[PDB]
């Protein structure tokens, strides 16, 4: 039950490493590439941008369940806590993460401001 227009603003804290950019090169939201493009995340197969380095521990959560896309249950909890929800999708308490970075609040804020730049979900 999220605020897009609280998320939007909430962004600011992704948008060091995030962009959201839709296919046909337009700028939603400015941003870093040390993460991946999140235009169209909700309802995309886990860790499936082309082109990007995902870790280990991702990679192997979408080895294991080839069928898995973004929810918006999962994306409020892997926000939360990155590492956890890998472990628990795991099942390794060592799985590898390439982030740690926690959102403590208004994460179903910032989900629906990513719906709303997933519109073919
Ligand atoms: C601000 C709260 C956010 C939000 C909404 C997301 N991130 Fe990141 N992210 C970063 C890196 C290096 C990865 C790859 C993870 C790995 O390979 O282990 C990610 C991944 C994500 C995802 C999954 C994307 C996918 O294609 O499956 C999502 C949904 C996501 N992030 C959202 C890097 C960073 C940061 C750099 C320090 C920061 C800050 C954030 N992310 C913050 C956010």
């Amino acid at each position: 039950e999220g605020d897009a227009a609280k998320g939007e603003k909430e962004f600011n804290k992704c948008k060091a490493c995030h962009m959201v950019q839709a296919p046909d090169g337009t700028d939603i939201v400015k941003g870093g590439k040390t993460g991946p493009n999140l235009y169209g995340v909700v309802g995309r197969k886990i860790a499936s941008v082309e082109g990007f380095k995902y870790g280990d521990g991702i990679l192997e959560v979408a080895e294991k369940n080839p069928d898995m896309v973004w929810s918006e249950a999962d994306l409020i909890e892997y926000v939360t806590d990155p590492k956890p929800w890998l472990v628990e999708k795991t099942g390794d308490s060592a799985a590898k993460t390439k982030k740690t970075f926690k959102l403590g609040k208004n994460q179903a804020d910032v989900v629906a401001f990513l719906a709303q730049h997933s519109p073919d979900a």
